[PDB]
């Protein structure tokens, strides 16, 4: 029963890298399983005057973390031929960060290319420059308000029990007793903020000479800007226009 | 036993394997399941010069996902003979915020597609560009209102019981005791608030010269843009038309 | 049964010491594992001439701690043959203070580089030193703040119940009870430190003569690298620049 | 990323006993191109690949901004972040 688990343990593996084998630049991979949470550790064999890239790690990653039942992808190691462990592993803490950096990068190349775009034709196909800067949010954030409406005043308040005593006498030893239960209108919001908005837009842009540009010719091209970023003095955006000679 | 769940297994990778491969651009798939949340990694082999485009990923994706119990389309990788990660529903880092991006692009894809098209027949067929800006919103939230109706008013109040007691002496001890039970209207909204609706737009529009564009004739050319933006100064959007000579 | 887990374990071993075999500086590996707490121990064997890297070890720790169920990459033990264990991890008397200076090298390194880069092209590529001295910080530092704020100011209270009770008598025997329940608005910050934060930079800065270099080239030269270091006078940081014919 | 080890191995294979952790490459305009990685915590240094890499973007996003101004190469910027790698949380109410 038990070299049955394992006589399929070491089919899986036999299989696992006869896959990693039909993938391109590997000439021979060599996968070992940890079933037990699990582990992989596959050996890839590039081949000769080759290198896998950034996102072709996670194409034999994930090929192993899928073709095994409760594989992360954070346990599987890949090694090459000449040392040099490609995945991170060890580290079981600041990984999955620079992803925050290369959205970032992504927010800001759109803004970017199309900030270009937007004002190539004004100004010709490459006499513009322009970098953005995007301070973005990733503070899990949630919130629940629950907000009442007031009922202070009698002409709008909603009573659901009312009890009311008046007693008198004259010595006008009056009285009044009261009671009462209200009903209360009552919201509830409950949010949970999105994890990459923009907290804040920086831009810069340079434009070619033609001899300057005019006053007017630049103004116009300030507020085309002011709109391919969505400027909003809400965020505290900054964007600063130089007109200057290119080299 | 055990081999019966895994002759089986074997079977059914062998048979998925030779459907994707009679699927056009790919020559050769291989596919191990992980059924134990089960999960499964294709290696499409592409016919040469050939690639999947973006919604021949989901045509293996489904084709594997829905042949296999259980199984849904987030767990499947497929991956080439190039490396080269097709999927994502297999990232762990972000995964999500990567795809807010190529939302909020087909938001303003289309309404700059718009834009042009219905200036594209006034001023000529390329001298027009225009650069939209979406701010989006993506933040799950909820509400839950309860409404009640003001029965201060007792000629729209609603009695359900009532006790009226009274007395009188003549020194005029008098006394008034009152009870009441009311019934209360009672509206409750529950919104479950759609998580991508535009929250701000910001268009820019470069219009070409023919000699400039008359007067009258930019806020022709200004009220269409109004409109096919769907301007909403509620939200706070900007527009912003200009006319300079192109290159 | 027990040489069936035992028939295993020796193919384990002789299957991980396969692969090791194929990873370019080893000629011949030899692990033993110690199932039960675990543990593993490459026995690796050169080529002529050849030596691990710093992160060629990381490749065959991980490769083994990895391929074994339930083994810590702080329990292989990789042994040449010329004896040099080259793992520590193992060498636990603190196992992390042999880190902390290689650690702080690392950021005295980065500051170091970044002056001569910022420098060396206003006074030459060779024509300037720089040496950087760190105190870091790896006292591991938890905090929870809990701050309440003051309700004292009636106009800011926030009262969830209260029973006011008055009387008077006219010999004026007044009386005035009055309870209370607030609701009181509470902030919970839980920080939990960085360990390796730095808390005060030391940077020495050399520069050739030119003949000495005069005082505004010189008082530039200390702003520029006030920047490059990251000088805050909050951590106290101390910068000395120096000008003096090398040799 | 991969004619980086090119001149690493090349060299690391060259010398008696040199790892290639231990080589360094360093361009004509500072970039220093090499990194490795150390060892004790495995994490340290992951805050400070990751605090290069912030570094890193505002530095090739000054000089590209100013590049057309003052020439392709009549300009270099180092930058030093000083991040925040404190795991904080918060509940007001």
């Amino acid at each position: 029963q038990f070299s049955e688990q394992v006589n399929y343990q070491r089919a899986l593996e036999g299989e696992l890298a006869r896959t990693i084998e039909t993938l391109g630049p590997v000439k021979s991979a060599r996968v070992h399983l940890a079933m037990p949470s699990p582990s992989a550790s596959v050996t890839v064999t590039l081949e000769p005057g080759r290198a896998l890239d950034e996102g072709q790690i996670s194409a034999v990653v994930h090929l192993v973390s899928s073709a095994v039942a409760g594989l992360p992808p954070g346990n599987v190691t890949l090694v090459d031929q000449s040392g040099h462990l490609l995945t991170q592993s060890n580290t079981s803490g600041r990984d999955l960060n620079d992803a925050q950096l290369k959205f970032a990068n992504d927010v800001e190349s759109r803004i970017q290319r199309r900030i270009e775009a937007i004002l190539s034709p004004i100004v010709g196909n490459g006499n513009v420059h322009a970098q953005v800067t995007a301070q973005l949010d990733f503070a899990n954030k949630e919130q629940t308000e629950e907000h009442y409406s007031p009922n202070g005043d009698a002409s709008k308040a909603t009573l659901r029990s009312r009890q009311l005593n008046i007693s008198e006498q004259v010595p006008r030893s009056t009285q009044r007793n009261e009671t009462s239960n209200y009903e209360v209108d009552r919201t509830i919001r409950h949010t949970k903020m999105n994890v990459g908005d923009i907290e804040r837009l920086s831009v810069a842009v340079v434009v070619n000479y033609k001899l300057p540009l005019t006053a007017d010719q630049m103004k116009q091209i300030e507020d085309l800007t002011r709109e391919a970023m969505g400027f909003s003095d809400k965020r505290g955006d900054t964007l600063n226009v130089v007109n200057s000679p290119f080299s």
